[PDB]
């Protein structure tokens, strides 16, 4: 399925079983954004490692935000 | 209106400001960066392209203002 | 009472009165990560340093995890 992230916005190529970390990476692959720099929020929670795209429900289309940790917070 | 930010300061600010917009104004009184501040109302952590009215931030509302590097 | 910590898990003897700011000092004391690296996480929710535990509802066996802030949310 396909996901959104907005920072400007890119499309990933995921699976509900996807893990956040594995979210990262992907972003990084595609952005060059090292991953220990990236807060997702997806319906104004911020993602944590260990959890998948299903526990927070993140389903097609859906749209996450990211902020850089840098600074912005 | 009036709005207070504890870490105790008052900032005169609109329902339409910017969260970042509010840490500019907390920086022209406070010193504090911009980049260094969490800002926290009603127990969540404020963001930067939302306005005070999207958390109903009204007259008299306090909010709480972390360092960042002082982790939490 | 005890409460658990995870990452590795550690346990910690703390009284609900304790501060947020103490436990995390109880942490370094027992695994040497600094309390300015540390983000506590309880039922969802990453703990700020002005309540104590019971604030939080937590209790004998709550499980709380660490992230360090290393990350990356």
């Amino acid at each position: 399925m396909q996901i959104f992230v907005k920072t400007k916005t890119i499309t990933l190529e995921v699976e509900p079983s996807d893990t956040i970390e594995n979210v990262k990476a992907k972003i990084q692959d595609k952005e060059g954004i090292p991953p220990d720099q990236q807060r997702l929020i997806f319906a104004g929670k911020q993602l944590e490692d260990g959890r998948t795209l299903s526990d927070y429900n993140i389903q097609k289309e859906s749209t996450l935000h990211l902020v850089l940790r840098l600074r912005g917070g």
